[PDB]
Protein backbone atom coordinates (compact mmCIF):
# COMPACT_ATOMS: atom_id res chain seq x y z
CA UNK A 1 0.00 0.00 0.00
CA UNK A 2 2.77 2.47 1.45
CA UNK A 3 6.27 2.04 0.96
CA UNK A 4 8.90 2.94 3.90
CA UNK A 5 10.74 6.11 3.29
CA UNK A 6 13.30 5.80 5.83
CA UNK A 7 14.74 2.64 3.08
CA UNK A 8 13.30 4.51 -0.10
CA UNK A 9 14.30 7.97 -0.32
CA UNK A 10 16.13 7.36 -4.04
CA UNK A 11 14.86 8.66 -6.67
CA UNK A 12 14.18 6.47 -9.63
CA UNK A 13 14.91 7.09 -13.22
CA UNK A 14 15.29 3.85 -14.78
CA UNK A 15 14.37 0.13 -12.96
CA UNK A 16 12.40 -1.61 -15.42
CA UNK A 17 15.33 -3.28 -17.96
CA UNK A 18 15.57 -6.16 -19.98
CA UNK A 19 16.35 -8.89 -16.95
CA UNK A 20 20.10 -10.18 -18.56
CA UNK A 21 22.53 -7.15 -19.04
CA UNK A 22 22.77 -7.16 -15.05
CA UNK A 23 22.81 -9.18 -12.65
CA UNK A 24 19.65 -8.22 -10.98
CA UNK A 25 17.09 -10.96 -11.27
CA UNK A 26 15.00 -9.47 -8.25
CA UNK A 27 13.05 -6.70 -6.96
CA UNK A 28 13.26 -5.44 -3.43
CA UNK A 29 9.80 -5.11 -1.36
CA UNK A 30 10.39 -1.51 -0.64
CA UNK A 31 8.74 1.54 -3.12
CA UNK A 32 6.12 0.58 -5.62
CA UNK A 33 8.15 1.05 -8.78
CA UNK A 34 7.57 -0.31 -11.97
CA UNK A 35 8.52 -3.81 -12.43
CA UNK A 36 11.92 -4.87 -13.91
CA UNK A 37 10.93 -8.81 -13.99
CA UNK A 38 7.79 -8.24 -16.49
CA UNK A 39 6.64 -12.12 -17.87
CA UNK A 40 6.30 -10.40 -21.04
CA UNK A 41 10.06 -9.76 -21.62
CA UNK A 42 11.07 -13.05 -20.36
CA UNK A 43 13.04 -15.14 -22.17
CA UNK A 44 11.85 -16.09 -26.15
CA UNK A 45 12.41 -19.96 -26.50
CA UNK A 46 10.40 -20.70 -22.68
CA UNK A 47 8.53 -17.42 -22.48
CA UNK A 48 6.64 -18.64 -26.39
CA UNK A 49 6.06 -22.26 -24.20
CA UNK A 50 4.36 -20.02 -21.51
CA UNK A 51 2.49 -18.04 -23.71
CA UNK A 52 0.88 -21.26 -25.70
CA UNK A 53 0.82 -22.93 -21.55
CA UNK A 54 -1.30 -20.23 -20.13
CA UNK A 55 -3.22 -20.32 -23.64
CA UNK A 56 -2.93 -16.86 -25.62
CA UNK A 57 -3.84 -16.55 -29.08
CA UNK A 58 -1.91 -15.38 -32.03
CA UNK A 59 -2.23 -11.53 -31.40
CA UNK A 60 1.39 -9.23 -33.03
CA UNK A 61 3.65 -8.47 -30.59
CA UNK A 62 2.66 -5.07 -29.66
CA UNK A 63 -1.14 -6.27 -28.63
CA UNK A 64 0.36 -9.54 -27.17
CA UNK A 65 3.18 -7.23 -24.76
CA UNK A 66 0.52 -5.09 -23.84
CA UNK A 67 -1.47 -8.56 -22.70
CA UNK A 68 0.58 -10.17 -20.65
CA UNK A 69 1.87 -6.83 -19.65
CA UNK A 70 -1.48 -6.20 -18.03
CA UNK A 71 -1.91 -9.12 -17.18
CA UNK A 72 1.69 -9.71 -15.20
CA UNK A 73 0.39 -5.57 -13.69
CA UNK A 74 -2.10 -7.33 -11.75
CA UNK A 75 -0.71 -10.59 -10.97
CA UNK A 76 2.52 -9.07 -9.63
CA UNK A 77 2.28 -8.90 -6.07
CA UNK A 78 5.49 -9.83 -4.76
CA UNK A 79 8.44 -11.19 -7.16
CA UNK A 80 9.20 -14.50 -9.00
CA UNK A 81 10.21 -16.84 -6.46
CA UNK A 82 12.61 -19.23 -9.13
CA UNK A 83 11.20 -22.64 -7.83
CA UNK A 84 7.20 -23.16 -8.35
CA UNK A 85 5.10 -21.68 -6.17
CA UNK A 86 4.45 -24.92 -3.67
Amino acid sequence: AQMPSAGGAQKPEGLETPKGANRKKNLPPKVPITPMPQYSIMETPVLKKELDRFGVRPLPKRQMVLKLKEIFQYTHQTLDSDSEDE
